[PDB]
């Protein structure tokens, strides 16, 4: 989902240098350096407890 | 859990107020009343899930 993020955004970035060549001038870090907790957050959904109980009872 | 503890704390004042004699004086209060963290953290761990994964993906 990290680089899922960072490509969306690099792809505005061009875009927007592109159709504006008014100064780009600025020359900015990172959208998303360093994973925050949204993503944590989004992926948590996804889980799942792969082993059921009858399992662990054998 | 909570029951226990206070019949179990009531026995010692009966034994201490028969054996000394000596002022029997300061009628307190309850030991336990309004049951305490300590007892939620003991019976948390005699808890089980009473449901299957099989059960509910059925």
């Amino acid at each position: 989902l990290a680089i899922r993020e960072s490509i969306e955004s690099e792809i505005r970035r061009e875009r927007e240098r592109q159709t504006n060549p008014s100064a780009m001038e600025v020359e900015e870090d990172d959208p998303v350096p360093e994973i925050r907790r949204d993503h944590f957050e989004e992926a948590m959904r996804f889980a799942r407890r792969s082993v059921s109980d009858n399992d662990i009872r054998k």
